[PDB]
């Protein structure tokens, strides 16, 4: 189908280009189809917002009203990087359309995961490693994330390169403490469920410290709040001593006991790490 001005833009008598297709293959009911470029054929991720569902609204550089989420993608979408590009948005009556960078061959990690179960520690460094670049690229945007987990990271099969997706439930990153939060329970950092206040860097170390034991365990480590402030780390499969140290330390109960970003990337578990290209050769072709 043509994409059009609206949904009715044929309504009546009176009258780069897009094409869209179906919506992109999920077990989801997120509001993102295939696409094409009509220009270059390059493929696109048309997602639709709808305003009456917008919690969050921000202004772009012009001084324009957008929802947040396009304020951030703007912010991060400069040059290059582990993140999904927003190319280009528009404004409809009723909702904004996103055209978003859509690699292929194409898989999130939370399906990877599903697929091939545990992985290797090797092939765990090497996409933990892309995914603190990406973060870390956000922060220096001024740009917090806050839902940092495998479902809202695609992998580039071809490239062996990560993607950061979904930033409707980020924030302007600031140092000071935070009062709200959208995601679900599982992932709520312990000084979120015992005193809904979190600092923005600190809670992301905590979703890389799920996220690190999710690839090497082949799930979360918490189901309940009480194992979320529990403070005890179990582990179902065989994990090195020196991953299993970055992942306690990632999941220290107090903010202030969790690493740094440098601490994390000058970790013992995070020496030697894999090119992507390398990463696709050894793990993914």
């Amino acid at each position: 189908s043509m994409l059009l001005s609206k949904i009715n833009s044929l309504a009546h008598l009176r009258a780069s280009q897009y094409q869209v297709g179906p919506l992109l293959g999920s077990g989801g009911f997120g509001s993102v189809y295939s696409g094409i470029r009509v220009s270059d054929n390059l493929p696109v991720a048309i997602k639709h917002v709808e305003k009456d569902r917008i919690s969050d609204w921000g202004e772009l550089p012009n001084g324009t009203r957008v929802p947040m989420e396009v304020v951030l993608l703007k912010k991060v979408s400069s040059g290059f990087s582990g993140v999904i590009r927003l190319l280009d948005w528009f404004e409809r009556p009723d909702s904004f359309v996103l055209i978003l960078e859509r690699p292929e061959p194409v898989q999130d990690l939370f399906d990877f995961i599903t697929e091939r179960g545990a992985l290797q520690e090797e092939l765990a460094r090497s996409f933990f490693w892309q995914v603190l670049e990406a973060v870390r690229h956000c922060h220096n945007c001024g740009v917090l994330h806050r839902d940092i987990k495998d479902e809202n990271i695609l992998i580039d099969l071809n490239r062996g390169e990560l993607k950061l997706i979904d930033f409707g439930s980020g924030a302007l990153l600031k140092d000071t403490v935070y009062t709200d939060f959208d995601g679900t329970r599982v992932y709520s950092p312990p000084e979120w469920i015992r005193y809904h206040r979190y600092h923005g860097r600190s809670a992301a170390v905590w979703s890389l410290g799920i996220l690190l034991y999710d690839m090497v365990c082949g799930d979360i480590p918490f189901e309940h709040d009480e194992e979320i402030i529990g403070g005890q780390v179990f582990f179902r499969q065989r994990v090195s001593s020196e991953c299993q140290h970055l992942i306690r330390w990632c999941l220290a109960l107090r903010p202030s006991d969790r690493p740094t970003f440098e601490e994390i990337q000058n970790h013992p578990w995070m020496q030697d790490v894999l090119l992507p290209q390398e990463t696709a050769e050894i793990h993914l072709h």
